[PDB]
């Protein structure tokens, strides 16, 4: 089927070339002297594109436009027209127009608007398709002379682009190698992991940032310029690739100033990694120093009852002088409630806003018809995030903010992963006990948890953390775990989708 | 601040004309004569749009736009050449440029170029808030003077059209008379149908294609082309406004044909309008030919079980001759099934799929909370409604048809509406109820106490139907402040309201 252009113009007779022009390139062009014949037209048939002159005797080309998107707003519409004036460029950008031409037209200038406003998302797909399969060699020659923590952050940088412009091609073969540079990018990383975690603790170490350094290191340098008050938000179990996702809606209100990629500490779990954020300390020294309020896994309810207690004890340690609030939102209601009573916090120079829904969505895909009909992959849980994040009362915290000049600070205490593979044991991705059997290939085995900042019941206490998109299942009941837990979002164990997130820093537009 | 431009060509010399046009208009013009230098100014400087010459003697202008789109992926790039290689429209297109202008260019083509890609945001708003400002009163006058189903079916489309630009705007006050707009369409509309709907049940009376008239006035037609097979989808509670959300996705596979509003019957309610839409037949008439298939809502279990066995039925007594299969989509793995094995159907000339969307009205607190974050108000729902389309098997089975030839028809069994007024029942959290000895508050409602008049059952002639109007739901005189607090601002169904009841009906052919 060949696509149908409406042409309207008063002089559509001194056009003819064009006409002859597309029509040997396949186009069917009906022509309309009048913008009341050519709605008339619209209303008959389906045409795919059309293509107005603003000035005519009748109606104009943006009169005939308006009538035209209110009958049927999804096709394009091309204004063609000898208009030069700012004002009527700004008028045809404003009612939605899909292309401006100005007269004298070259006819491969019409051509060219054809292809990329009906024929660009096939074009993007082919050309997406073949820079990868030209470029997936020399990510594969990256990934092998990875050497530092360094390496690490610019080349999960380099494999999040890539997963992100290749999300709706279609060749399987393509899809399924970017999937093979994951895992073996993952299987590189969690030996790199296993080899250095230890040795980060030794002092004067080369080591990145971690949880139980950030406030310290990154978020005390912002507070001490006194130059505007922050809004300090820990999205709860972020990955980096939902970052990426709603990156260009946060830019509507704020501006980046600083992005410093950063590793969470193990277990990559909230218990661990957020309380360290807000403590400044690893467990064990929560453990020592606060023991009424470090809970170990044992232990009955909340494992994150505390933060503002930690943070506040955090503060005085580093001998702050700050007017400083912390919230934890859990559901819709406390989302919404904080947005609409934001301005109260204006004299505050710190505001802390803890927000849970993301964790919420990422057991929910398991658990909730809902949330698994819209979230089955990655591509659907980033879309799903997305949706969220738009529409959620943490954006409207963030523009309450922005209106009051607040600097904004985004963060996470880590992601989660997509886990495949099955791996038998005797939270799916860290382990901690006194008798553990596993397969060694897969964890991350730590005899003396002391020596990585974590509590030990007794010296017979082990942590198991789980590498790759490995899943830790009971032998008990193996086959009914693994049929249960295979493509779920977990956390706990090592991988670039736990361990390396987002620091961010923003100021207000 | 002024916008910065990074010119990038080898012979930046005989743009010189273009730059001075440019600076003139406020634009801070840095040009580079080749892609090494540009890519090093780009890392090191903030540009908000760079211009690329394709043809260089060093790297290409898409070579160049590959390397600086991989470091700041969010910047306009912008194609200005004259090329004789083949393919270069094609491959510039899919490497995400945002404008191609072949040389010589008209200095005032490249500004509109700018503002279409720096500026069109700002401008689609101030034009859209100046466009309702001047259009509002207007649509005050048109809802006044509505006095039509044909007049109503009008005006729902421009609240909606309305509704869909103002969605993403700054002006309370502008949103706020939207909202009241809304609401009293919705006030005129609940009188309307509680003055106009028995009639519509008499002989050779002017009404709307119902429910009971769907398959045999809309579908049939399109059988009886005997041109392709055909998927007939009916997505369950699907609005007009959840349709335009996914308008331009589904338009990549198929091509729009026709568009016609119908009217859902009452009450606008799945085990009524959908079980209707199946048989040909009103409820009551399912109720007398049907017995073994036809379930009141005081029977147990599944109200939608017997929807193939309608369909058949009808198929057979409109004398039709074809190869047809009914699926009911419930949850991801089914419509993965189907969609991975949609190829055995190629043969058919009708397959029927209902597709079921997500759950609005969970009893359990921890998923309403979800629900409630996820579609707070109509902006969220469209959102959400959009993320769900384009990652759901539903589009993969359409893909496969599309692939396979099969002409689309899109349709539903009614809408839903986000409530906000309690209205006090004694005697399902849907927005009827049927009873013989009902309490109700006779305003909020649309009362039917014959309801064998408008084609539904009646155990005796003490059963009524009550449909609420307006943005109204029902709520229970037990534990009432509690249910109130948890079913406020809810998608609900089975009343009066055009969200529920005016609905689409398309057709499309593949692409
Ligand atoms: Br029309
Ligand atoms: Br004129
Ligand atoms: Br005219
Ligand atoms: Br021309
Ligand atoms: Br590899
Ligand atoms: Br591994
Ligand atoms: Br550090
Ligand atoms: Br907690
Ligand atoms: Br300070
Ligand atoms: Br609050
Ligand atoms: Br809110
Ligand atoms: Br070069
Ligand atoms: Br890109
Ligand atoms: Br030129
Ligand atoms: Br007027
Ligand atoms: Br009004
Ligand atoms: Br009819
Ligand atoms: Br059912
Ligand atoms: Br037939
Ligand atoms: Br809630
Ligand atoms: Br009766
Ligand atoms: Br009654
Ligand atoms: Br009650
Ligand atoms: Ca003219
Ligand atoms: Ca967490
Ligand atoms: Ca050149
Ligand atoms: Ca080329
Ligand atoms: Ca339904
Ligand atoms: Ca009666």
């Amino acid at each position: 089927d060949k696509i149908r252009i409406l042409w309207v113009d008063d002089e559509i007779d001194l056009l003819k070339p064009h006409i002859l022009f597309l029509e040997k390139k396949n186009y069917e062009v009906t022509t309309s002297n009048n913008g009341l014949d050519a709605i008339a037209l619209f209303e008959e048939e389906n045409f795919d594109i059309v293509f107005l002159d603003e000035n005519m005797p009748g109606m104009s080309g943006l009169e005939t436009l308006s009538e035209m998107k209110e009958k049927k707003s999804a096709i394009p519409m091309i204004m063609i027209t000898k208009s030069e004036e700012e004002y009527i460029m700004e008028e045809a950008i404003g009612s939605k127009i899909a292309d401006y031409l100005i007269k004298p037209v070259n006819p491969n200038q019409i051509l060219l608007s054809l292809k990329k406003n009906l024929d660009d998302s096939r074009l993007i797909t082919e050309k997406t398709t073949l820079d990868y399969q030209k470029e997936f060699r020399k990510i594969s020659m990256e990934l092998a002379m990875v050497n530092s923590y360094e390496d690490w952050v610019e080349l999960y940088k380099k494999l999040l682009f890539w997963e992100l412009k290749l999300e709706d091609i279609n060749d399987q073969a393509m899809i399924e190698i970017l999937e093979s540079q994951k895992v073996e990018a993952n299987s590189q990383f969690g030996k790199y992991i296993e080899r250095n975690y230890e040795d980060w603790f030794a002092p004067k170490a080369d080591k990145p940032i971690q949880s139980h350094n950030l406030f310290k290191e990154l978020v005390v340098p912002e507070i001490k310029k006194k130059d505007k008050p922050i809004l300090f938000v820990v999205i709860d179990n972020l990955r980096y690739d939902q970052w990426k996702s709603f990156e260009t809606v946060i830019s509507n209100y704020y501006k980046l100033e600083k992005e410093v990629p950063y590793f969470s500490i193990l277990p990559t779990a909230t218990q661990y990694a957020r309380n360290a954020i807000f403590s400044g300390l690893m467990p064990l020294d929560m453990e020592k120093q606060f023991p009424q309020y470090w809970k170990n896994d044992v232990e009955d309810g909340g494992k994150n009852l505390y933060e503002a207690e930690f943070l506040s004890a955090q503060i005085k340690r580093l001998g702050l002088n700050i007017k400083e609030d912390y919230f934890k939102i859990t559901n819709y209601a406390g989302g919404k409630k904080l947005a609409e009573n934001f301005k109260a916090l204006k004299g505050n120079d710190l505001v802390t806003v803890v927000y849970n829904f993301v964790d919420m969505l990422s057991h929910a895909k398991t658990e909730m018809e809902v949330v698994k009909e819209l979230a089955s992959d990655d591509k659907a849980y980033r879309s799903l995030t997305l949706s969220w994040f738009k529409n959620s009362p943490l954006l409207e915290i963030i523009q309450q903010a922005q209106l009051l000049g607040f600097k904004l600070i985004l963060t996470t205490d880590h992601g989660t992963i997509n886990v495949k593979n099955p791996s038998k044991v005797v939270n799916l991705r860290y382990k901690t006990g006194r008798s553990l059997t596993y397969e060694q290939k897969d964890v991350y085995v730590v005899k003396e948890p002391k020596t990585i900042g974590l509590p030990a019941i007794n010296m017979s206490s082990s942590f198991i953390f789980a590498k790759n998109d490995f899943f830790l299942a009971y032998v008990n009941n193996y086959n009914h775990y693994v049929s249960y837990y295979k493509n779920t979002y977990q956390h706990g164990g090592i991988s670039l989708e736990e361990m390396i997130i987002p620091f961010l820093v923003f100021n207000p537009k």
